[PDB]
């Protein structure tokens, strides 16, 4: 019969890092993945671009791809972490983002060598359901738990919190999210 | 990975058999199955109700279900055959459908006991591509040959030719087609 | 010690199917089972007809028993499905119930031969708790999960969605629900 | 299936022992256990606090718990026996309870050290049906014989005959009966 | 690496039992354990006395230690039970606490010999999350389920319901709670 | 039980190297690691950011990360050594830092390729207790000796002495210290 249907969805987001007048201040932001933002925008001839009902995200692969060449006049050394519970340390509005690194002492701290070097994280995310009561239950062999696919009402899955060092000149990354989704119960009319 | 996706599509067609003034004449018609007629009509919110690209029909199950009870004042004994090449002996317009049975001496002649008895045929159809040059190539283990799914331009697959005896009073069947389709290469945007 | 207490509760509901003036339109309704409706009504000498605290429904057996004899002047062929998540396709008020079958292409589509033939479904239901967040978790060996028995506040368990064809004359079924309940923690005072 | 349902019912009775002006006279009374007196009194919302039909008493555990501390100015040494046929030697009204011990030479004479010491008997009782014709039939592996549970018409089961020595000052015990009842044939409506 | 961190927290509560004018009435109260009440009060130099994030309670050990000596002029015999779902039978305000024992027929009824005798219960509690939908799921090898430690917002864990007999004179116990907590994910800044 | 608690603390220090007018003179400095400087500054809500009592440093990982790109107009070749006894050859104030390399002939002389190339040292440090009388006792399987954690009074652990060549233009490194600390005897109030 028809048990599992793999898919590999991909989106690309530009990521601007503004300049800084030699304060060596960081710029922190967080990433969440939700399945309704990975469809190509505009293509709305049929209302169900994903015609299944039950889905789960197996792996997320986040690629920080650069734009500047390797002979940039200034390097910088930030850190990315996989956050699996949505407790980011991201600043508020007008918080004046910290001079000291907030993502420096975490458990899965990978180092990203900004602004001219590729950086790949490949992990398993967890949902942000907000009714999970708080219990973690450490790794259950890649989150074997199916979720009902609702077109436009999907939950978010918490992923990378990156903290990249602002430099003397502003620069640009191209970030590429890939989700290795599994699907079940094809329900076309 | 994701090789095959089974599906089980179903449609229902009313089948009227008009009366006859004791001539014992038959009423012959033929059936072809095409995938664009098995979707539910009206549901057109997204233009692709079948979001795959390559398909094949494994089995077709045609059920003649009756309407009259078993105490009808007149029986009748027709014949159904699986035609696998589209060479039906169906009458033309105004042909005055034959008094003798046309589907009596065929190879797979099953007998249907009209008008109050169930009758099931379960077989493998063949396409009507009209560019196959004529060669048959007897059974290749259930027609392992994939076809490109075009929305509204699909080919027909030849199936039952039924020849049911007209009686003294007109009656009604409910015919139910089921296709056990296989699919491949999910191509959603 | 005293682990499990089996019980076999039974109720009977009349089911009327109104007539139709040769439109071959269907009549769709859905069934849910809740434990507080299976007690005999009127017998209220003690406030706890079920003196346990933890319960679960193992199997539900729904029997469509007929009333008309087998020599009825008109047959009809409907479909029953086990719905395990409460997503029935039942019409609204004044929806003018569909001419085409809504329960024709489902996974567990059994065919009921109305109006003179017995029809039995025997399955495992799932609760309708509305706080299950959406995950299905396919069959966990007959839903080993106990629920607190509250007298008059019990949850519903989603079962059959039947869609039976309306005929030329109105008719009647007698539907019989049986629940094979298990119980635990006898808590009498 | 559902064969046996264990239960552990418990009641507590105050037991007063009046004083005596240095005659060293005893005070003899007998105990019988009947299932309709072990329910909590007042709780009458449903008329069947025990919703089974067939029952038997496996063990009875009678605990004499004291009230006075161990530094009482006077001890005393009585005797308890398990009577299994209702032939107690208890006094009549105005009999002026005997100066010599009546329960001194019996077969299962346990000694209770009154008035400051715990005393536990744990045995199997026998019914007082009064139509048993007199035959005893020594121990049949814990009286495997079921009895119909009638709400308010139950038979008595003969147990302890205790004979405790009256002292110079009146005192108090708290006696606690426990029945390890088995049940069968749950018959709720 | 660093998986589990055991801890053994302890608090002490005085427990007064008021007098009674020879009615032999009980005094019932219930106990719940929450982790934010087990820290020493006043010591607030750093805002996180427990610097972990995920915790669970393995065992709770409740010790009723007495104050009166063993030569008290009046004994008494109460009962403690481990309640694991928060359904205590505790009285309301002005309910005039019952003359008959409410905790007499429960499953884990231990007897406490008041007012001069030690009494220890040692068990596993369950949370009172109020969104658990009601299912019990009997013992899963000591509640392997982690909970997020929130400073001042922690959930309660239901434990002992004790029912101790009031006497002729008021008295005093010293109750000592011990929690054998496990911890995970040390998250200091 | 709870024996060892690993932690991985991290701090980052900017390291400026001033220019030189073609004398090819070096610039020598030394590094010591003390646990009270690795906490995030400002976060002082609770007075104990490390709530243990006994600690030891297993490994120190010092990363010299660059700032200039690899196409700098001038290279340079310095040397780092692990000093394990605090006998650095660092200059005094106004010493006019030597034209010849002081760290050239040592035992563990690694070469750092300044100013555009990463450089990692990963070793075990030794304390600077100043009461050790002078004896070395060569490697005792990674300094199995616990030290009492005093908040603000901790001893220093001697590490890298680096000697990096000054160039024609001033430049900048970002140095990152990581300590793989072990902890014992959690002593929270």
């Amino acid at each position: 019969k028809n048990g599992i249907t793999n898919l590999r969805l991909t989106r690309q987001v530009e990521l601007w890092v503004p300049k800084d007048a030699a304060n060596a201040s960081f710029y922190v932001n967080h990433y969440t993945f939700d399945l309704d933002d990975f469809i190509p925008a505009g293509t709305q001839l049929n209302s169900s671009p994903l015609p299944f009902k039950y889905y789960r995200i197996r792996k997320v692969k986040v690629e920080f791809q650069p734009r500047l060449p390797i002979t940039s006049p200034f390097r910088g050394y930030g850190s990315t972490v996989p956050i699996l519970d949505g407790a980011f340390v991201t600043p508020a509005t007008g918080e004046s983002d910290p001079i000291w690194d907030p993502y420096i002492n975490f458990s899965g701290r990978h180092v990203i060598r900004t602004p001219a070097w590729y950086h790949k994280r490949y992990f398993t995310p967890k949902p942000l359901i907000d009714g999970n009561t708080g219990f973690f239950q450490p790794n259950n062999k890649q989150n074997a738990l199916w979720f009902p696919n609702k077109q436009g009402q999907n939950i978010q899955w918490s992923g990378l919190g990156f903290a990249m060092q602002k430099g003397n000149e502003a620069y640009n990354y191209q970030v590429r999210f890939t989700l290795y989704v599994q699907f079940r119960e094809f329900d076309l009319f």
